[PDB]
């Protein structure tokens, strides 16, 4: 008969992840022995836990979850482990330890840490070919950067990583301000807003977004303060953000490839389902129960290869 497989979204009005929903649901059309029980956990790990409750008493034989709390993980898993059903869980990584205490638990993402070299590659690119951008000529770069959640492993790493890829290329460069918008646009574009609108908002040269919804909030900001001339960097190729590399309100972005994590997390999910190996009948390349697919930079110059 059919196979249910229960899928929790972190939050359905994250472009990201709303894009990671359609394609798993596209791909569920595509298996007609399968029927996905999908659910919007409206950001609360409590509203998760007890969908994926439910979800077990409707006898699904898999879950693929995309935790609210990556820390929850080890919560996710105990509630499977007394059904016996196997998780993936995508986009949310949960910890190495978490990831071992289940033998029925994978996980699809990505190399975090490679999406903020890619991002600081791109700046350093921009940067070198627009000397105009340092202001205030001392060769260093003036940031402001808007943070994803903390704690959150393509936060954390996107914040290092840009910076450090910046730093180890020779470009020095100074923290003006740092806080989280929770990779939401209308806090990023309140917290760049009152950036703009503080002392010294004259110094800032760049903005570093850790994804594409926040970048966007901050170019709003700009635009408010007539202050656009000031580059902008996200995180995703989200289709808007694709627009805006297009228009020059966006100076590049990073596809975070929604579609191969979909596919392989749909995949993955299908044959655990099935009592099957995790990439049976697949090319997914497993290491230690965990699939990352790869971040390509995207700007102006390759655009037409994306858009
Ligand atoms: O967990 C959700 C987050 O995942 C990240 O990989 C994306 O870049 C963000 O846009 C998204 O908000
Ligand atoms: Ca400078």
């Amino acid at each position: 008969a059919d196979t249910r497989i229960g899928v929790t979204i972190y939050k359905y009005d994250d472009c990201f992840m709303s894009v990671v929903r359609k394609a798993i649901e596209q791909d569920a059309k595509a298996a007609p022995d399968v029927q996905l029980l999908m659910n919007d956990s409206q950001n609360d790990q409590s509203k998760q836990n007890d969908q994926i409750d439910v979800l077990l008493a409707k006898g699904v034989k898999a879950l693929a979850i995309n935790l609210v709390d990556p820390a929850a993980a080890g919560t996710v898993i105990e509630k499977a482990r007394g059904q016996n059903v196997p998780v993936v869980f995508f986009n949310k990584e949960p910890s190495r330890k978490a990831l071992d205490s289940y033998d029925k638990a994978y996980y699809v993402g990505t190399d975090s840490k490679e999406s903020g070299i890619i991002q600081g590659d791109l700046i350093a690119k921009h940067w070198a070919a627009n000397q105009g951008w340092d202001l205030n000529k001392d060769g260093q770069i003036q940031f402001v950067l808007l943070k994803g959640e903390p704690g959150h492993p393509d936060a954390e790493a996107r914040t290092t990583y840009v910076i450090k890829e910046l730093n180890d290329k020779g470009i020095k460069t100074e923290q003006l301000q740092l806080d989280t918008a929770m990779w939401d646009t209308a806090q990023a574009k309140d917290k760049m807003d009152a950036w703009l609108s503080g002392p010294n908002a004259n110094k800032i040269e760049v903005v570093i977004a850790n994804n594409d919804a926040m970048a966007m909030g901050a170019v709003e900001a700009l635009k408010a303060h007539n202050k656009s001339s000031i580059p902008v960097f996200g995180v995703d190729a989200c289709p808007e953000a694709l627009a805006l590399v297009k228009s020059g309100a966006l100076a590049g972005t990073v596809l975070n490839d929604a579609n191969n994590q979909a596919k392989a997390t749909f995949d993955l999910a299908k044959n655990l389902a099935d009592g099957k190996g995790a990439a049976d009948g697949t090319n997914w390349k497993i290491d230690n129960k965990v699939v990352r697919v790869p971040y390509v930079g995207v700007d102006k110059d390759n655009l037409a290869e994306f858009s």
